[PDB]
DNA sequence: CGTTTAAGCGGTTGCTAGAGCTGTCTACGACCAATTGAGCGGCCTCGGCACCGGGATTCTCCAGGGCGGCCGCGAAAAGGG
């Protein structure tokens, strides 16, 4: 959830490098990889149509 | 003061309620004119309560009739010269 408040606690970070370690990278709906991706890479992707 | 427990915070997941916006229309209420009947005042009359005259009903008082007690009075029986 990019509305949820450890999104905005972990992505003010300084940090050069991030990695993401799941099992379930896909479970209701696109926008959950947009978020994901969003964390990632900031502004590099652009998901937005469903 | 020791211990447990539930509030607080963050999180899921979908649907529904509700605010906001735009659009249409239709029944509903404002408005106006003519009308009239329900509200306010007075006027008249009866139901019931009350006042006055007349008649029927019961209680109190004054007088007559009869009986008891006194007032010496008077005829009569017994005693004395």
């Amino acid at each position: 959830n990019a509305e949820s408040s450890l999104y905005e606690s972990l992505n003010s970070f300084k940090v050069a490098n991030r990695m993401l370690i799941t099992g379930t990278p896909l479970q209701n709906n696109i926008k959950e990889l947009a978020a994901l991706v969003n964390f990632l890479m900031p502004g590099r992707f652009t998901i937005d149509q469903e």
